[PDB]
């Protein structure tokens, strides 16, 4: 690794990529963010990653907090911090107030701490140390250039005694000061900022290195998830655009279409279908997924518009049994409104339950179920995030969108997934005589030669029958045709009089 | 209830945002759809003959049933036309029908069979030798059959 | 936030009626409504024929139409 | 005709009937005349029509 500063891993899923690796051994990063936002955690899981995978004992030094909250609240994630202290991996250093006291002690306590902790490290042997709380010590009585000098103190002295360090910090604002006094985030040699930004009735909580002295690191603020597992951080823009492809094809569930994909669309392949509301977009998901159950393979299905029971009265209503595909254990339905959370939760449940179950076949119905309410670059990032752990995990995957306009739309997509679209199925509601008629179209194959007509294809109970196309008729995707017509009469089987036979025989 | 019926929900949208009224949709549809209730929302268009949209707030995707009521212009007049657009669980009447309204109620019917755009609201009357080909003069090849 | 475990994140509409606050966690909800195939009429033979049958009973109907089509009367 | 002539319509009535017709209405000193219906005519609603001077079944 061509860095210049030595570094330590976090473990910290996410954390190391967008540190390029970790945080610098001997030095000092400030942690700092709003109320909850996962100070004391990543502090927290800090220390023990370290002591779980590099056996490094730890230092916790905690301002407010009680040891027994620290150890009881760590429990939320399956971690026994009691089992370490007692191993004698863990030392929690206890420098909380008391629930009886007086007032005034902040500076030679920050003289008394330094060899407080210097003592617990030369005895624990420690490699890491965690500050949590910082601020809540000045927050006795103090100005920016006192606290500038007591933190100074404190973080030189730690670099000296090799010490590599973490120090949360409190903020009031989430894109205001970086922390309380506006004078520790130049005195750390590291800065990551912790939000919480609210944005229309959300919680979105994001992750951003602001600086490292000596190395670089990725720039701006990243999403992430504290779950049963601690921090868990998606660095999306360090996706690379590396993807293996193959020139394997794969069944759609529908014949008729694979012939016009020019053989069944590619293993490694992200499929986009569009058309208006009612077109049909969730048959062709229902036989994609129940065709990757007939080759005994696995397939999920996560729904954002149709209930569980739904998409079975309506699936069965289609011939395809999802009662059993979901027996045999081959087929897996998921369901969620697209509001019950944010993108980044629905990111990380779909690569979730894509791991508990080594899908070959993935279908999300209606992206643009997601795309409800969410900014249009909050959800290409989505798009981007989905369409791209998929084309890595070479699981072939159908994604649904609805098209805001029947007929007339000009676009396949009102949000631009185009781009980031390898096979496009285009359905379209065409009116000929009176009546709405199907019409669906192959648009665009990258790799195969794909058929070049608007057929026309009907519902049957039987599922989706693609008949030919309106050859004689003009504006076609207009949504209302012109029947220009140089034949129709010709041939194909004219022989008049009594063609046909009836109920009775033939 | 067994069924509800909420007579504009477009009347609802009035002011409040969208994603709010999306909420809104989310919410009386949703708690409707696991009490069993059967529920008919109703929903008028910005835009009389026209409307690219069934709904201008995009909630045809939280629905299962969609009927479209539409004017067509037809010689001089204004002629309204039903449409099942969209059914989830049943096959369901593709035509684009006329319909009267009485003191009965609503008489569905037949669709407009000999007019193109229809959708738009003034289609295009086009019979113009409707289907019997231009041979209704049966060419002259029938000379041939009756004889003395 | 709760140290030391999970909860529900964000805002959630509230109303406070003669029964106390009552809250409603749109984003709770999940999607598990149940489905069957069962009929009902409109009050419009000729639709429920159209519509092959009559609305189901587990369905959300929408009508949609240009000012004076008739919604309030179907 | 490369003229500017009216047309008056009732679109709605809750209660009653009322005519399904759009019909060209005229202004004089002595008010409104609502005179017939452009019957032979397409797109009037658009308002710039075609009259279709259909050839009648042409025999
Ligand atoms: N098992 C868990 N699953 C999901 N979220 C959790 C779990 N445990 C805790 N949390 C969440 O993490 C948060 C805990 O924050 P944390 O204790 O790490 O420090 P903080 O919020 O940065 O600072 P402060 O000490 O001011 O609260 C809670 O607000 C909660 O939402
Ligand atoms: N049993 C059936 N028999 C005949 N036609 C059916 C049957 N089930 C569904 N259909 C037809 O298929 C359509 C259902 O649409 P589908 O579930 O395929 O998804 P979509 O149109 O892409 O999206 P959305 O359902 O959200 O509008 C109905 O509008 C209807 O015309
Ligand atoms: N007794 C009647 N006889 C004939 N036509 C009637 C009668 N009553 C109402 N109508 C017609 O039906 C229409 C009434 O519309 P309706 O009350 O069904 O609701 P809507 O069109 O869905 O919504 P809104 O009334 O807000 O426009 C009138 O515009 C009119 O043309
Ligand atoms: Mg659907
Ligand atoms: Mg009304």
């Amino acid at each position: 690794e061509h860095q210049a500063i030595a570094k330590m891993r976090t473990m910290i899923e996410g954390f190391d990529d967008i540190s390029h690796g970790g945080l610098p051994i001997g030095r000092s990063t400030l942690v700092s963010g709003t109320s909850g936002t996962g100070k004391t955690l990543f502090s927290i899981q800090f220390l023990y990653n370290g002591i779980i995978e590099f056996d490094e004992p730890g230092v916790f030094v905690t301002f407010e907090e009680t040891p027994q909250d620290i150890i009881k609240n760590a429990r939320s994630f399956g971690w026994d911090l009691a089992k370490l202290v007692d191993e004698g991996k863990l030392f929690i250093l206890d420098a909380s107030p008391d629930p009886e006291g007086q007032e005034v002690v902040g500076g030679f306590d920050l003289s008394a701490l330094i060899e407080r902790i210097n003592y617990a490290i030369q005895k624990y042997r420690a490699r890491r140390v965690s500050i949590d709380s910082v601020t809540s010590v000045f927050q006795q009585y103090d100005a920016s250039s006192v606290v500038r000098r007591e933190l100074f103190r404190l973080v030189a002295r730690l670099k000296q005694i090799g010490a590599t360090t973490v120090m949360t910090t409190e903020r009031i604002e989430e894109y205001g000061p970086i922390a309380r006094y506006g004078v520790e985030e130049f005195v750390s040699d590291n800065v990551v900022i912790l939000r919480n930004v609210l944005e229309g009735e959300r919680r979105r909580r994001t992750l951003e290195i602001l600086k490292l002295r000596g190395t670089s690191h990725m720039k701006g603020e990243y999403p992430f998830t504290i779950t049963d597992h601690g921090i868990n951080i998606f660095p999306l823009g360090a996706m690379r655009l590396t993807q293996r492809s193959s020139n394997v094809r794969v069944s759609s569930g529908v014949v008729r279409l694979d012939e016009m994909c020019g053989g069944g669309f590619f293993k490694d392949s992200i499929i986009l279908a569009t058309g208006a509301t009612g077109t049909g977009k969730t048959l062709l998901v229902s036989r994609f997924v129940e065709n990757a159950c007939a080759n005994k393979e696995r397939a999920i299905l996560f729904a954002y518009e149709e209930s569980r029971a739904q998409l079975l009265r309506n699936a069965y209503s289609w011939g395809m049994d999802f009662e059993e595909m979901e027996r045999q254990n081959l087929l897996k339905i998921v369901c969620a409104y697209p509001e019950s959370a944010g993108l980044e939760d629905h990111l990380q449940i779909i690569k979730s339950e894509i791991n508990d179950f080594k899908p070959a076949r993935i279908a999300i119905d209606s992206l643009s179920a997601l795309a409800r309410g969410v900014s249009n670059n909050a959800f290409r990032q989505f798009v981007i995030g989905v369409t791209g752990y998929a084309k890595q995990e070479e699981i072939t995957g159908l994604f649904t969108n609805t098209s805001d306009q029947f007929m007339g739309a000009h676009s396949i997509a009102d949000s631009h997934i185009s781009a980031i679209t390898d096979t496009i199925i285009l359905l379209q509601y065409v009116e000929i005589r009176g009546e709405m008629s199907r019409a669906i179209n192959v648009f665009k194959m990258r790799g195969s030669w794909h058929d070049k007509a608007i057929r026309e294809f009907m519902i049957s109970d039987k599922g989706p029958d693609i008949k030919d196309s309106f050859r004689n008729f003009e504006r076609i995707i207009s949504g209302s045709p012109t029947r220009i017509t140089v034949d129709e009469k010709s041939e194909l089987s004219r022989i008049v009089r009594g063609v046909q036979e009836k109920g009775p025989e033939s």
